């Protein structure tokens, strides 16, 4: 539905009330979501940027995108940030009624306490004021933010649907999916805070007019703390870009550990590679460390800033033999609000606006690219025709032609409507950009072109959009019920679709990921058969296709549909050629001839961006249980969080004792300022970020021994991406960040309840009174999380929808061009933009209604302690200001310490998942078989069933079957890779009755895919380091690998980077062998040694396991017939049977 509200409910977000109803109910779902107003609807926020760009470009001689922005946007700006800056008056002002109050009270006057809750009433008004001028003008700026997100985003997808052909392969979709994805948190979120570059002067100006004039080294101080703190900030950098380098060299071990599961559960390595990530993690952890104590400086620095400010600031004027405590209470209250207005508001401001500034010159500058100039196709006699063509790829050397080189010169044809060609060339040739330049994509720099308009494209490339088989036939168009059948029987794809239960709309995915190469071959050419055009250009319509149904296809349809209608082909046969009218060849970007034969004869693409919505989707926030869990994991961390609690509460009954109890006067800064009497030194929260780091560490170990030696039928219930993405994030995500959050969370919840505490102390009402505020913040925060992680949750899960779009559209970007479904393309990407923008404005809406909520519970709480406090008739001077004063400047501590709450949540609910993984499960030489069954997860297609064979000791089997019959299953069974049930027995011993470790040991095989990690050779040989130069020397020498070893500079340690890509398949193979060698087994296993093999390197291999295990039993598998003569026994796999044979004679017998 459309969201309506009065003035009331505007300006206090009660109509989010409803959705926080119901997701506090029960789970949040995609309808429950209203529409979005009109105000923000991606179309209209696409037509109001763009009717000021363009004036923009078309005007100013200089272009930039500000121009235009700035009159668009910048009004409403500017009206949120006077409101922002009103209401940072009042907090700015407010100390002056402080200091009048302590006035009223003090026995200096004798005026009744009726002046003083006059005044009282009145800064409470105050604060109720501050806080409904502030938070919605924080709306409005969240909400314009909004607005430019969208329209950058829709003007940018316009950019690069509209972009030139020449920029295209100046590959750079790392950095287009960069651009799409760091900023949309960044210039959103960050455009509220970036109204501060004028407002933290203004306020430092107003304090430092309406403080008496000194005052000065209160500037003095911060200038240099804030100077310290950028200095700081630079160490940051200089650790973080050290450590980044080390973390992609450790992940891609990692990440190559993945995939060969089988390998090393196979070789039994887990206790090796398990050292070697805890030595890599442990390289790793001092830089961590130190970033983390860097971080934990500077938070103290500022923590402690609070005293010394003040401090700094007295003394000048302590010399002059007095203060009030009047006096030094107000420049409390005055410092305080500096403080936060400079070291904190400032900085931020400026680096959100230099973000923000930065990203939009980026925009700009992509957005500047050349466009795409399409060519009016009007000129008549609708014929092909070039003459005098001339190609230039790059623009330096089309613009002044020999320079470079070409790829088209001087090709001339003719031919009537009708007349079918074909061009034929080798890879690379020319015939694509033959094609493009036919079509206007590549722009001839000499050579004019007059032909007809109505073109089809079936490009080399198969591309499907996301929609069902029709749609992606028809595009739209009118469906022709005798066009459609007439094409689909034509092509011979009636018999693919019909074998589907759905008939008439089949829906895919993105890509054709459901179908094969053929099927998206043959839905190419039906899509471009069906479009109606008088010039069909075909790019190799049967690169998939097998031979037959490439022979059939074309006297199917090509020349028996549109047999009178012209078209282009891509071939090289000779049939396709002689049914062909005019030929032509090209060679090394040249055309070689032109006739007839009567003349010749005589980097990723399922991206983390789309794993996340499969991966955060089993979060289920979060409970105590992993909470007990995380801080129960380390002894040292418990002692030093009770630590850090006696000093905290022993802190405190030193200050209460101090209270109950010269430079006295200038004692009571330290406890009137909680942030500096609570905060935690550096000798009581090092510890903390150390025993963090520690448990950080504990826990990788840990969820790294659970993933590896985990049963695999579990482990291949999940996804190698998906098991990947925890070790890539969640783990980084909980050592750098989290022990931040927690010290940060800590603190501020400290803080808080010391103030209260000691608050409550002096005046016992104010106990009675805070906890109905408490059970109130408590129970506040409990509504809104349930609603608020769902609502976040889903927003995530609703990203990924925009760059599967993007990635869709860049795959067939020619297509999309031929076909002029831009339109279309637009709407498609503008209803998925606008679902986003529904789930983030909720989200801020909500977000919005938080705080306004709990900043006003904070003000009535604060009305009732001063109220109370100012009407008991209370004995001294320091008690009421001391009161007033923490009461007072509480709020800004407050709003951080919730932030972090719910920011802690957030990031645990990593922690959860990296938990759940931690509490997976964990587990001569002749064979006989008892009745094997295994699959590859339980209820999964059992390929072995009832299986019964054995095999003589000293002799060979040999194995023979299709692909994917089974054959790695039964060597994966053979192996116990999978859940098994029955028995082997080697000599009368199963697995049951013997440890799978050293079962794992008696064989050896290598993997149809073979596995090597970034290592030496010595380490990829000799993990465990149980063997000597020497004998590496004698496997080496018998096996033969002294070529391998001198081949390459280093020797015997040559490092093998990028996944050891070095070595040939024979190569690899022979390493593995090698390895196998060296894991002294009484029985190999092998498993499809040729498959990209040459004689040399076979027969090699066939010498050195007839040397090496004469006297074994090998389980050999392959096709060759010639490779079928050493194995004295056969077996067969054949759907789920096993037939074993003497000899292979007999078996020709059967299947000749
Ligand atoms: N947009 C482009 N920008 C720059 N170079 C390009 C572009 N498109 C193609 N090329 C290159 O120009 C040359 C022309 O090859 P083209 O693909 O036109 O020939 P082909 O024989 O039809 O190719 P294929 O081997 O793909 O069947 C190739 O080296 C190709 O990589
Ligand atoms: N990781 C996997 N998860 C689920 N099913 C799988 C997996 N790997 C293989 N399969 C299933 O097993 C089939 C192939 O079986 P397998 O590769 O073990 O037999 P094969 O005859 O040795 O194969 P090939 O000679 O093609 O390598 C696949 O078509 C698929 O149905
Ligand atoms: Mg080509
Ligand atoms: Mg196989």
């Amino acid at each position: 539905p459309l969201e309506k509200a009065s003035v009331v409910s505007k300006l206090f977000f009660s109509w989010t009330r409803p959705i926080l109803r119901k997701g506090y109910r029960q789970r949040l779902e995609l309808s429950d979501i209203y529409q979005i107003p009109s105000v923000d609807s991606a179309d209209n926020l696409s037509e109001k940027l763009e009717r000021e760009w363009d004036r923009e470009l078309a005007s100013k001689k200089n272009p930039k995108l500000i121009n235009a922005l700035r009159r668009c946007f910048f009004w409403r700006f500017m009206f949120y940030g006077i409101f922002l800056y009103l209401g940072e008056v009042t907090k700015a002002v407010q100390p002056l009624l402080l200091g009048r109050i302590i006035a009223s009270y003090d026995p200096d006057n004798k005026e009744e306490r009726s002046i003083a809750i006059y005044l009282g009433i009145g800064l409470c008004l105050l604060f109720i004021v501050r806080t409904l001028l502030l938070h919605p003008a924080i709306f409005g700026l969240h909400h314009i933010g909004m607005q430019m997100r969208i329209a950058m985003f829709s003007l940018i997808y316009k950019k690069t649907l509209k972009l030139s052909s020449r920029v295209l392969d100046k590959i750079s979709i790392g950095q287009l999916v960069s651009l799409l994805s760091n900023n949309l948190n960044k210039f959103d979120e960050g455009l509220a805070l970036a109204h501060f570059v004028w407002i933290a002067p203004l306020q430092v100006a107003l304090l430092m007019g309406l403080i008496w004039e000194s005052a000065f080294c209160g500037l003095g101080f911060l200038i240099v703390l804030a100077l310290f703190q950028a200095g700081l900030g630079r160490m940051m950098m200089k650790y973080r870009d050290q450590r980044a380098g080390k973390i992609s060299e450790r992940l891609v071990i990692t990440s190559e550990m993945i995939e060969n599961i089988q390998s090393v559960k196979a070789y039994c390595w887990e206790e090796a590679m398990e050292k070697m990530i805890e030595n890599l993690r442990q390289t790793e952890l001092k830089l961590t460390r130190k970033a983390a104590y860097v971080r934990y400086f500077n938070s103290s620095a500022f923590f402690f800033s609070g005293f010394f400010v003040v401090f700094l600031s007295v003394l000048p004027y302590a010399l002059i033999k007095g203060i009030i405590l009047r006096k030094i209470f107000t420049t409390i209250s005055f410092c305080i609000v500096l403080r936060m207005a400079v070291t904190r508001q400032f900085p931020w401001a400026v680096q959100t606006w230099y973000d923000s500034l930065g990203a939009i010159n980026k925009i700009q500058d992509f957005l500047q690219k050349q466009e795409y100039k399409t060519l009016e196709y009007n000129l008549t006699t609708t014929e092909v025709v070039m003459e005098n063509v001339t190609a230039f790829w790059e623009e330096g050397f089309g613009e002044l032609f020999l320079l470079g080189t070409p790829v088209l010169k001087d090709i001339n044809f003719k031919i009537e409507r009708g007349q079918l060609l074909a061009v034929a060339g080798s890879t690379g040739a020319g015939k694509t950009s033959l094609l493009m330049v036919i079509m206007g994509e590549l722009e001839p720099s000499e050579g004019k072109i007059k032909h007809s308009g109505r073109i089809s494209f079936c490009s080399q490339f198969s591309w499907i959009m996301p929609g069902t088989i029709k749609e992606n036939i028809i595009f739209g168009v009118s469906y022709d019920e005798y066009r459609y059948r007439s094409v689909i029987k034509a092509c011979q794809l009636e018999e693919d679709i019909s074998k589907f239960a759905e008939k008439d709309n089949i829906v895919l995915g993105e890509g054709g990921i459901t179908l094969s190469g053929g099927q998206r071959a043959r839905i190419s050419l039906a899509r471009a058969v069906y479009k109606d055009a008088d010039l069909y250009l075909l790019d190799s319509p049967f690169g998939y296709l097998d031979v037959l149904t490439e022979k059939e296809i074309f006297e199917s349809c090509v020349c028996k549909l549109m047999a009178n209608k012209t078209r282009i082909l891509v071939t090289s046969k000779m049939e396709h050629l002689k049914k062909a009218d005019k030929i032509l060849i090209l060679h090394e970007g040249s055309s070689y001839f032109y006739g007839t034969f009567s003349e010749l004869q005589n980097x990723x693409x399922x991206x983390x961006x789309x794993x996340x919505x499969x991966x955060x989707x089993x979060x289920x926030x979060t409970t105590w249980n992993t909470y007990l869990r995380y801080i129960t994991v380390h002894k040292s961390l418990i002692f030093v969080l009770i630590w850090c609690l006696v000093i905290f509460l022993a802190e405190v009954a030193a200050s209460l004792v101090v209270l109950w109890l010269s430079s006295y006067y200038v004692f009571y800064i330290y406890v009137g300022v909680a942030d500096t009497l609570l905060a935690m030194g550096f000798f009581r929260g090092l510890p903390l970020v150390h025993t963090l780091i520690t448990v950080s560490k504990i826990l990788h170990h840990k969820m790294l021994h659970s993933v590896l030696q985990a049963p695999m039928s579990t482990l291949n219930t999940l996804k190698a991406g998906g098991i990947l993405n925890r070790f890539s994030k969640d783990i980084a995500i909980l050592d750098d960040l989290l022990p931040l959050t927690i010290f940060d969370f800590i603190q501020l919840l400290l803080i808080v309840i010391g103030a209260i505490a000691v608050v409550a102390v002096l005046q016992p009402y104010i106990f009675v009174a805070t906890v109905p505020v408490i059970v109130a913040f408590i129970m506040l925060r409990a509504y809104f999380l349930q609603t608020s992680q769902q609502l976040k949750q889903l927003e995530s899960e609703g990203r990924s929808p925009i760059f599967t779009h993007l990635v869709t559209s860049l795959k067939g970007l020619w297509t999309l061009r031929a076909f002029g479904r831009q339109p279309y393309f637009e709407t498609l990407f503008h209803k998925a933009l606008n679902l986003h923008t529904a789930n983030w404005f909720l989200y801020l809406s909500t977000l919005r209604w938080f705080q306004m909520r709990i900043e006003m519970i904070f003000v009535i709480f604060f009305i009732a302690v001063t109220f109370i406090s100012i009407l008991t008739t209370g004995e001294g001077e320091g008690r009421v200001g001391i009161i007033l004063t923490l009461a007072m400047n509480i709020m800004s501590t407050l709003q951080w310490a919730v932030n972090s709450s719910i920011d802690v949540d957030s990031l645990m609910r990593s922690v959860s998942r990296v938990f759940k993984f931690i509490d997976m499960p964990t587990e001569g030489g002749q064979m006989t078989v008892k009745d094997l069954t295994a699959k590859y997860t339980e209820g999964g297609n059992a390929i072995l069933e009832n299986i019964s064979f054995s095999i003589s000791p000293g002799q060979r089997v040999g194995l023979l079957g299709r692909t994917g019959s089974g054959k790695s299953t039964l060597l994966s069974a053979f192996l116990r890779l999978l859940n098994t049930e029955g028995e082997i027995q080697i000599d009368g011993v199963s697995w049951d009755s013997i440890t799978l470790q050293q079962w794992r040991k008696a064989f050896g095989v290598i993997p149809q895919k073979v596995f090597i990690f970034s290592g030496t050779f010595r380490k990829n040989l000799d993990p465990y380091e149980q063997w000597s130069d020497q004998e590496i020397w004698k496997v080496a020498d018998e096996v033969g690998l002294r070529s391998v070893i001198e081949q390459f500079p280093g020797k015997l340690d040559f490092v093998l980077v990028d996944g050891g890509c070095v070595l040939s398949h024979g190569h690899k193979q022979l390493m593995c062998l090698a390895r196998s060698v060296l894991s002294k087994a009484k029985i190999l296993l092998l498993d499809e040694p040729s498959a990209h093999l040459d004689p040399v390197t076979y027969q090699i291999i066939r010498r050195t396991l007839k040397q090496a295990f004469a006297d074994c039993t090998v389980i050999l598998c392959e096709h060759r017939i010639e490779a079928m003569l050493e194995c004295q026994q056969f077996l067969v796999i054949e759907e789920n049977k096993v037939r074993q044979y003497d000899s292979i004679q007999k078996l020709l017998n059967e299947r000749s």
